[PDB]
């Protein structure tokens, strides 16, 4: 399930990075951006498969890509923020 809605200006500043960067298709930080996210513990919506995919969340100071992910959805304006590496979720809302 998803926890909740959240508002674009309440997450760390590097959120509004990554959602820049997916509205231009890149160029991405890491090679790993974009891949398909398998949803496979069903904790997101059902959907098909490449319904999702992940982008990296920078955390400043961190080595490896750390743990905070936005994952899209297919639907226009779905986009999800996880700070904890895909054990929680909320739904971004961008308009505020």
């Amino acid at each position: 399930d998803v926890s909740g809605t959240v508002c674009l200006s309440a997450l760390p500043p590097e959120a509004t990075d990554t959602l820049n960067l997916i509205a231009s298709d890149g160029p991405f930080p890491y090679s790993q951006d974009g891949v398909v996210f398998q949803n496979r513990e069903s904790v997101l919506p059902t959907q098909s498969y490449g319904y999702y995919h992940e982008y990296t969340v920078i955390t400043p100071g961190a080595r490896t890509r750390g743990t905070r992910r936005i994952i899209t959805g297919e639907a226009t304006q779905e986009d999800y923020y996880t700070g904890d590496h895909f054990a929680t979720f909320s739904l971004i809302d961008q308009t505020c």
